[PDB]
C-alpha cells in the first residue's frame, strides 16, 4: 500500500525532502502545509500534491494522511508533533525535537503512549560518510579517540542555509550542536558523561547568542570538541574530524576522506547518496514493517538532556 | 657591543634559533650545550661555535657570556632559568616557561629580585601573520568574538616536530595549550576569565594525555575553542580560526588568510619572515635598549595560572 503524507513546510528543507521522495517508490505526498496559501500552492503545483493547507490541523482532519513530515521552524515542532501523533499519524520530525527539554519528553511520552513510529530527523546518522565510519566501529575496525567538529555559518540575519530570509530565529544549541552531541554518543557507542559549554554575548536584534563551545567527554574516555558560530564568513556548514585509534576521517556532508585528504568512496554503503532521502526511507521502512526507526525519539531523546544541561550551564 | 649568547640545546629548535641568529647584527653564540659531547661539538663545528659543554653550567662561568636561550626539554627550563639568573645573565626560555605553576612563580621571583631580561618563548606573538591580526585590533578595525584551533600531531613515540626520536616526553597542557592559552588573551585584549577541559586516557608507555580539549572566555565576552592530540594522523601543527565583526583569518605558521582562503601579504608586518629570528630580536633588542621584552615572564604569567587551574580541573 502507498503510505500518504502530509509535510509541513515547504522552505529549503522541505524542498529536499519533496525532491527525495520522488525517488522512494510507494510514497506520495497528499497535502503541503505552508504559512502562506499562494506561495505553498506554487510548490504543490510544481510537484503535483493535491492539498494545500494554512493549519496542519487541516491535512491532521484528512482520514487518508498515513504520516506527517515536519520541516517547519524549530520552534513549532514539538506541539506540531503532539498534534500529529493525538490525530494518529506517524511523525517524523526535522531536528530538533524540541527547544525545551519539557516538550521534547512530552512528545516522548505520548510516542510512549501511541506505540506510534514518531523520528528525529538526525541525518548524520543517514549521511553515507558518517555510516561507513560507524560500520567501521560496529566491525571492531576502529574506535574514536577524540571529534574536532565546526559548525559554522555567516548568519546575522534569519536566514536559511540557500541565504533566503526567515520568517523564525535559529539557535546554536538546541539545533546545531544537536547534531554532534547525538552523532558524538552514537559513534563512540558510549554515552555523554562530561558537558562543557561557554557562550558569547547575546545579540541585541537576534535575542540568540551568535558563538558557542561544547566539550563532551564519554564514558570510555573519547572525547569531542565543537566549535559553533553564526559570525563565520567563509564555508558554511559542518566539518568533522574522527580522530581514532587506527585512522584519521574528515567527513564533509555526503563526502569521506582520511587524515591526508584521500577521498574514501561511499557510494557503496547505501542505496542512495542523498542522506535526506536515506532518513525518509528509514522513516517509511519502519512504518511498512511496523518497526522502530533508527533515530527513533527514544534513541535521541538523551541527546536532548545533554543539551539541558548544557543551557542551565549557560544561565 | 657584540652580545655574547650561550644556546643549550642542539635540538630541531636549538638549530632554528642558530639559524636565527646568523641574521642579527652584534649577536654571537660563544658557547652550545647539549648532552652528548660529540654531537654537540659536530653542530658547535657547523656554526662556528668554539666552546662546547654537555652541562650548562659550563658555560654559565664563562664571564664573557652575556645571555642565554634556553631550548632543552621542557622538565629543565625552570631551574636552568633560575641558574641563569642566579649567575647573573638574561634568560629567554623556550616554550613553556615551566610545566608547573610553582617553578614558573620561582623564575618570575628571581627575575623581579634581579631586574635581567628573562623572555619566553610564545612565537605566536611574533610570526608576522599573528602581528598582523594584533595590528588590526590595536588599529580598532576588528574584534575577535572567537578563535578555534586545533595542535596536531602523530606522536605515539616521544618524537620532535621532525619525526626525530626525543629522549624525553612532551605534554599536551603545559607546552602546547600554552601557546593559545596566552596568545588568546593577547590577541583578544582582554583577561581569560572562564576556562575548562577535558581529556581522554593516560598511555600506558609514556604516562600523558593523548587527547586534550580546552574552552576559554574572556572578560570582554570573546571565546576560544581548542582540540589538542598526539593521536592526529594528518598534517602537524596549528591551525588559527580567528572570527570576528569585520571578518575571518586563517593562520597557519607565518602565512596568514581570509576565510575564503585567500592569502594575505604580511612580508611587510616586520623585517623578517621567521617567528624565531623576530623573536631573537626582541630579546636581543631589550636586552640592548634595557626594556621590558614582549613576552616578557611578566606579560605571560597569567597564562601559566590558567594552564594550573585547568590542570587542577583534568584531577
Ligand atoms: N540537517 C538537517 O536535517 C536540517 C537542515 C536544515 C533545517 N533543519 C530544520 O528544518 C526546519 C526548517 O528549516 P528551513 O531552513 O527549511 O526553514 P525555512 O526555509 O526558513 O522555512 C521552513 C518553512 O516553514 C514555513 N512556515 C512558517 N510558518 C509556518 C506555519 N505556521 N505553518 C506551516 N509552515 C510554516 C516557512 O514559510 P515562510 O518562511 O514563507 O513563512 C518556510 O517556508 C528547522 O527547524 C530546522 O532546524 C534540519
Ligand atoms: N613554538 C616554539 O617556539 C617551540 C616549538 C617546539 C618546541 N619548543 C620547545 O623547545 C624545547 C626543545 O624542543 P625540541 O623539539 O627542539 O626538542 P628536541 O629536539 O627533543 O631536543 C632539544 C635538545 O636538547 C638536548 N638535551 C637533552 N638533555 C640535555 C642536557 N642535559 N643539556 C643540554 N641539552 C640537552 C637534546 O639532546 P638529546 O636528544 O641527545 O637528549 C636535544 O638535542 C622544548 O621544551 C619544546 O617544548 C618550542
Amino acid at each position: 500500500k502507498t503510505i500518504k503524507v502530509a509535510l509541513a513546510g515547504a522552505g529549503a528543507f522541505g524542498i529536499k525532502h519533496l525532491d527525495g521522495i520522488k525517488n522512494i517508490d510507494g510514497v506520495e505526498v497528499v497535502s503541503l502545509v505552508g504559512r502562506r496559501f499562494d506561495q505553498t500552492k506554487e510548490v504543490a503545483d510544481k510537484y503535483g500534491i493535491a492539498h494545500v493547507a494554512t493549519d496542519l490541523a487541516e491535512s491532521l482532519a484528512l482520514p487518508e494522511v498515513d504520516a506527517v513530515i515536519l520541516c517547519t521552524p524549530t520552534q513549532m515542532h514539538a506541539e506540531q508533533a503532539i498534534a500529529c501523533m493525538k490525530a494518529g499519524k506517524h511523525v517524523q520530525v526535522e531536528i530538533p525535537l524540541a527547544d525545551a527539554l519539557k516538550d521534547a519528553q512530552e512528545v516522548a511520552e505520548l510516542q510512549k503512549q501511541t506505540g506510534l513510529v514518531a523520528m528525529v530527523g538526525h541525518t548524520r546518522r543517514f549521511n553515507p560518510s558518517h555510516q561507513w565510519v560507524h560500520k567501521k566501529i560496529e566491525a571492531g575496525e576502529f574506535n574514536i579517540q577524540q571529534m574536532d567538529v565546526q559548525t559554522y555559518f555567516f548568519r546575522r540575519t534569519n536566514m536559511n542555509a540557500l541565504g533566503q530570509a526567515r520568517s523564525w530565529t535559529d539557535h546554536l544549541l538546541w539545533h546545531h550542536a544537536a547534531h554532534t552531541v547525538d552523532l558524538f554518543a552514537y559513534q563512540a557507542g558510549s554515552p555523554i558523561v562530561k558537558a562543557n559549554a561557554v557562550q558569547g554575548p547575546i545579540h541585541k536584534d537576534l535575542g540568540i547568542a551568535m558563538d558557542m563551545s561544547i566539550q563532551l567527554k564519554a564514558a570510555n574516555g573519547a572525547i569531542c570538541t565543537l566549535s559553533l558560530s553564526f559570525n563565520n564568513d567563509g564555508p558554511l556548514g559542518t566539518f568533522f574530524r574522527y580522530i581514532g585509534d587506527t585512522g584519521t576521517y574528515l567527513a564533509r556532508y555526503d563526502d569521506l576522506y582520511t587524515g591526508k585528504d584521500e577521498k574514501i568512496d561511499v557510494s557503496q554503503v547505501d542505496v542512495s547518496m542523498n542522506g535526506i532521502e536515506l532518513q525518509d526511507r528509514e522513516f517509511f521502512a519502519a512504518i511498512r514493517e511496523g518497526r522502530e526507526p533508527n533515530s527513533s525519539v527514544q534513541q535521541v531523546f538523551n541527546c536532548y538532556k545533554v543539551l539541558h544541561d548544557l543551557e542551565q550551564q549557560l544561565n
